């Protein structure tokens, strides 16, 4: 009855029980406590899932609060305005030591233990996500670094993808979706998004055309952006 | 632009970024804030929502980490049902000191500022909700006097409920709800829980029929639950 092997059923325990600080937690000591080896598959998805949720509400409470403060601004009442970008820091706040908590654990622990091309893609992508979300509220130089290790981030992860996985591979379709999400969204650039997007697409259906759930919803996700983008 | 009229805008910010724990510390400090006067229909409202936000994820919490021990104790693995009872002792833990924060604020500021009817009622079914919801988990003597500070919250509320409001007002309503499935769940009487039951659902009825959302939802509740406890 391993430390680790507690940790892991711990972590799934928290996921049931919806308490995803603390699922990210147990998965934080499973990632610290191996040292030469890889988190399985199961581990490296359970902390994925972890931190997913946990910075996926912040993202939605801002989204919510940034509207909120569009409206009001737009509408004049100043005093208001005030204190919904009080509210605002404070959710920026979370999101900055979320970003930075994963970002250095995989610097640190993840990025050096992977030794596939699954692993590889996986931790690369994963930090083009987080520094993608730092671009999602950021603002002056500090948007163009977030942006730029965004960028830096997902073209590695893609040399990787486009070389080693399938076109079909989960991963892989992610990072597409993402990384062309990160060039409409954040580089406000739907040119280079629907040209990747499109690309990834095609050779996935190229692929499942001559020799054949995860891979189908990514799969309609990048379709329907593509057709969304297109006005 | 009042401190107490900042928190309350607060508060709405809080509850429309879902960041519940945050809400009942804007409304904590609105209602520690005035001394003679009362809290605003509104105001009573904003609190009770956001306890009910805090304490109702842990409910739910506690439900499933509650479940997945009862599914392994009887499968007799013992390790897993240790680390299942370590985490649930971790819920039951802020289970009690959220209910022990608002039973504070009640007996302290709320209770003794309720001047009318409404005010009271409302104040006193919240005392015997939060006792109710410590009851839920606790063993010993302690659910023997949590189940008893319950009953004494409830009765006391009703005495007033049913003399100063109407039938059809919800916060009778709710209270009758409450009060019946504190006989159910608690006190394991489905006797003396649909009795209750159907007695506000009467009083509601003929009073809808002689002299005439919220009403209509906590009646169907009440008639769902009557049903439900005739098995
Ligand atoms: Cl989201
Ligand atoms: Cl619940």
């Amino acid at each position: 009855p391993t430390a680790r092997e507690e940790n892991v059923y711990m972590a799934k325990l928290a996921e049931q029980a919806e308490r995803y600080e603390e699922m990210v937690e147990f998965m934080e000591k499973v990632s610290n406590s191996l040292g030469s080896e890889e988190l399985t598959v199961e581990e490296r998805n359970l902390l994925s899932v972890a931190y997913k949720n946990v910075i996926g509400a912040r993202r939605a409470s801002w989204r919510i609060i940034s509207s909120i403060e569009q409206k009001e601004e737009s509408r004049g009442n100043e005093e208001h305005v005030n204190s919904i970008r009080e509210y605002r820091s404070k959710i920026e706040n979370e999101l900055s030591k979320i970003c930075d908590g994963i970002l250095k654990l995989l610097d640190a622990k993840l990025i050096p233990s992977a030794a596939s091309g699954d692993s590889k893609v996986f931790y690369l992508k994963m930090k083009g996500d987080y520094h993608r979300y730092l671009a999602e509220f950021k603002t002056g130089a500090e948007r163009k670094e977030a942006a730029e290790s965004t960028l830096t981030a997902y073209k590695a992860a893609q040399d990787i993808a486009t070389t080693e996985l399938a076109p079909t591979h989960p991963i892989r379709l992610g990072l597409a979706l993402n990384f062309s999400v990160f060039y409409y969204e954040i580089l406000n650039s739907p040119d280079r998004a629907c040209n990747l997007a499109k690309q990834a697409f095609d050779e996935a259906i190229a692929e499942l055309d001559t020799l054949g759930k995860d891979s189908t919803l990514i799969m309609q996700l990048l379709r329907d952006n593509l057709t969304l983008w297109t006005s």
